[PDB]
């Protein structure tokens, strides 16, 4: 980029404990559940617009609002967020009939202003995120069990009242100043109608 | 499709306080002292034979013992870190006679047997390295300070006495249920002859 200070959106997931059971399973079986766990992440974060920063052992991180940016990048970040969590009860049908267990995913979400642009050397540059803003959302994700996705204020305010929330937990993670509100998501209404429970008629 | 699990060596970097800092920069400048850093940062790794892993907003992975092993990785893997500190002055004569703040680094070498293999996306997938072993490298870093270099000490056993320690430190990071003693390096002997303080 050569180096942009905005507001962006960052999502970042993980798989709750899989670092540990990994060490039990055949190297082929752990490249193989991470590929079609990526792959099908991948499906999604394309169809909501996200910018696939980092694949980072078993986390992703993704920027909505960055290189491109929309009015909307909170709104797609947080419906993005649900459509995870969705899909991978499909990778998980998956894994399960590879005879191994299933994946258990936590999401982070944060809006803020970050540095953006591309960061490296000669032969490797990559396009990168710097900020305590970076970080905070990171922080976020850690609070989180599988099926989960926590945002902040920020990603609330910034995506509006389509995202439908369960309540709040007030957390202060080390060396943070003052407590941060983080949101437990449900879902995301009007156009999206995405739902972790569905809406019992 | 698939890969590997062996032992390799890991060393991971880390700008301490630079996030931070960042937030008082302006983007032009954050971008180009990092810049200015893994440029030569990927100077002193590639004169060592390590493999750059990954890049993060102020951060390095690398690898000796992937995909390429030999035994004495674990030692070229701790001077590749003495280097490291010493080739920030370089980095630093330039950052501040851009008016801007020295860095401070801190390094964490870990080694152990970790799953790698390719790995992503179905189209652009880059090499990954996967276990509670690289885990532990970036846990190893956390507790040093600028200038530092805390190895573990299956780390030290595979390199031997040529790494110079300060001293040790047991710490039990979270997670992880026993204890990880940690070494503090002071430098390398023959044939790299470095030191750091």
């Amino acid at each position: 980029m050569g180096g942009d200070r905005r507001p962006i959106t960052i999502l970042t997931s993980d798989l709750r404990g899989f670092t540990s059971t990994s060490e039990g399973l055949n190297p082929e079986e752990v490249v193989k559940v991470l590929n079609i766990y990526f792959g099908k992440m991948a499906d999604v974060i394309t169809h909501h617009g996200g910018t696939i920063d980092e694949f980072m052992g078993d986390g992703i991180l993704v920027l909505f609002g960055a290189p491109t940016s929309q009015q909307d990048d909170a709104l797609r970040a947080v419906a993005c967020g649900v459509e995870m969590q969705l899909a991978l009860r499909e990778v998980n049908q998956q894994v399960t009939g590879l005879g191994l267990q299933p994946l258990e995913m936590g999401i982070g979400i944060n809006t803020g202003e970050v540095v953006v642009g591309n960061i490296g050397s000669e032969k490797r540059t990559k396009y990168g995120v710097v900020g305590a803003q970076v970080n905070l959302t990171y922080r976020i994700e850690s609070y989180t069990t599988g099926g989960q996705i926590f945002i902040s204020s920020t990603t609330l305010e910034a995506a509006g009242d389509r995202v439908h929330v369960n309540g709040n937990r007030t957390v202060q993670p080390k060396g943070v100043k003052d407590p941060v509100v983080i949101w437990d998501v449900a879902g995301v209404g009007e156009p999206y109608n995405l739902s972790l429970a569905v809406e019992e008629q």
